[PDB]
């Protein structure tokens, strides 16, 4: 069957200021082709704790068989507790997998000129969670995209257009295993 690939996410998955269909989510839904359905459910500037608020609708709705969960990266942007993050992702997998979808959970990382211990406590949830719950955890691609202006915004912050069809791509790539296509 067509199984649905939910993405739970913020800009980095919305696509900031851009058409729902130019961010990559949708580029991955073209690709794939009615093998796998990709939902992009994803916000600009949402926090971890906006995206939980609206999982459960998303999960009665949707009914998918994976969410990819990308969210916390607006909470550490905004210098909030890790522990805060770390316990609204956690009630997040717990949410998704009480639904009967299998959570993948994507590494965030705050830039290399943020603030060092902190920066380095909130990466470091990612990994605890997927070991937690032994879920699938992604790869984050912003810090190679940020290397290739071209692929940037002006504000040097947020992907661009031009940026989707590689994230896609590469995206593509990392779910491979996961949706096993023929
Ligand atoms: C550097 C952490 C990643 C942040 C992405 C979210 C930006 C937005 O949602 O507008």
């Amino acid at each position: 069957g067509m199984d649905t690939l939910l993405i739970l996410g913020d800009s980095l998955s919305a696509g900031y200021r851009m058409s729902a269909s130019a961010a990559w989510p949708a580029l991955l839904n073209d690709k794939w082709q009615s093998k796998t359905s990709v939902v992009n459910a994803s916000i600009s500037g949402d926090t971890s704790q906006q995206g939980l608020a609206r999982l459960p609708a998303l999960l009665k709705q949707h009914q998918p068989r994976w969410v990819l969960v990308e969210l916390g990266g607006n909470d550490g942007l905004r210098g909030f507790q890790p522990q805060q993050t770390e316990q609204t992702l956690r009630q997040i997998l717990q949410d998704v997998k009480a639904a009967n979808a299998e959570p993948l959970l994507m590494q965030i990382r705050l830039p290399a000129n943020y603030g060092r211990r902190y920066n380095e406590a909130f990466s470091a949830i990612y990994p605890k969670l997927a070991k937690e719950f032994d879920v699938p955890l992604l790869p984050f691609f912003l810090e190679e995209v940020k290397k290739k202006p071209q692929w940037m915004q002006d504000d040097g912050i947020h992907p661009n257009r031009d940026a989707q069809p590689f994230i896609a791509d590469w995206m593509a790539k990392q779910l491979q295993p996961l949706v096993n296509h023929d």
